[PDB]
């Protein structure tokens, strides 16, 4: 419940973030973390930015302080793991932003849904610790044990969604502290149900349920709304692969990382380890990316632009060129 400090909203009020457009879809946050020895307080001042250069929460009646109050509330419940951390959830915000407003996904949304994607990109993973769905629930952990009683297998999802409404409950850092009735219910409801639609064991049936409403006329409005909010969260989560090779390799290492750590401690336990969570099967980075490219992000981008979202089309031109440039790789070994 403790109050953010007149010397944290300093630090990150002091970054001035020079050479850097935090609106443009090359834009390096790896570059920006080794830019300074503060790397927190610049990944602070990006989300900062981008909340106020979009003009959203001025509209809704959220002050400049409530909304730093509340980045950094979001920043003391990620933890040091080496993908899941505070770094991914502002990749997703910067990411979301060039989806609405380079890619004119804005158009879709009203300004409420617009300002609630780019908050509900911040709380998405609060307090991950680099552990799946699947390793609470084959350990049996507490958590695991809990998800499984209460009839809910989204074990993370739900445990983000519980911090988030935390977050909120206090005036000082609510940015929906300025809305009432319908308009406070819908964002609260639109965040979690974004939240909850981020479980990849539901990535199916939540394209093949937004690609059915996008082709129909007569689709429910509200819905469709609804949907066009998850598959921009989902976007932006899976959004690795539609970045500048380099920065897309970065990723890929520290996801990686965080797969073979699990691995590490699911044989301490004695349960199953999928082949790519195994540091022995030494599996090929570039092997990799490519069946990551070919089975699940090369199809979502492709169906969802063909869909309706026109103007994302940048997104399947990087990914063909990111495959391209690993099948290089492979040529040349
Ligand atoms: C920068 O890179 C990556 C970024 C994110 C991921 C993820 N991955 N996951 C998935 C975990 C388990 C796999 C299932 C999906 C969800 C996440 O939750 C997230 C964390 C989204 C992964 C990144 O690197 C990828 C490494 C090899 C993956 O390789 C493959 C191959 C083949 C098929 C495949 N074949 N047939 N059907 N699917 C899938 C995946
Ligand atoms: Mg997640
Ligand atoms: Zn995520």
């Amino acid at each position: 419940v403790t109050a953010i400090t007149k010397v944290e909203r300093e630090a990150v009020l002091v970054c001035e973030l020079p050479s850097f457009d935090v609106t443009d879809v090359e834009f390096d946050l790896f570059r920006a973390r080794e830019s300074t020895d503060k790397p927190l307080d610049v990944a602070a001042a990006i989300a900062y930015r981008l909340l106020l250069g979009s003009g959203l929460p001025q509209k809704f009646g959220c002050s400049d302080e409530v909304l730093l109050n509340f980045i950094l509330q979001c920043r003391k419940k990620y933890r040091n793991v080496p993908y899941h951390n505070f770094y991914h959830v502002v990749d997703v915000c910067q990411t979301i932003h060039t989806f609405l407003y380079r890619g004119n996904v804005y158009e879709k949304l009203t300004e409420l849904e617009c300002f609630v994607l780019l908050i509900t990109a911040l709380v998405h993973d609060l307090d991950h610790m680099g552990l799946n769905n699947s390793f609470y629930l084959k350990t049996e952990s507490p958590l695991g044990i809990l998800s499984s009683a209460s009839g809910n297998t989204s074990v993370l999802e739900v445990h983000h969604c519980n911090l988030a409404v935390e977050i909120l409950s206090d005036p000082e850092s609510d940015v929906f502290d300025g809305l009432e009735g319908a308009e406070r219910t819908l964002a609260f409801r639109s965040m979690i149900d974004c939240v909850l639609a981020t479980d990849m064991a539901k990535h199916g049936s939540a394209l093949e349920a937004f690609l059915a409403s996008a082709a129909d006329q007569s689709s429910d409005e509200a819905a469709f709304h609804r949907m066009t909010m998850e598959i921009i969260l989902k976007a932006g989560d899976i959004s690795n692969v539609t970045k500048p090779f380099d920065i897309s390799r970065q990723w890929a290492m520290a996801v990686t990382e965080e797969f073979y750590r699990q691995g590490d401690m699911e044989k301490e336990r004695g349960v199953e380890v999928l082949p790519m969570f195994d540091r022995s099967k030494n599996m090929e980075l570039a092997k990799g990316q490519i069946g990551f490219i070919d089975f699940v992000a090369a199809p979502f981008f492709q169906k969802i632009v063909d869909a309706c979202l026109q103007g994302m089309q940048w997104t399947v031109d990087r990914i063909k060129s990111n495959r391209a440039q690993w099948e290089r790789v492979l040529e040349t070994r």
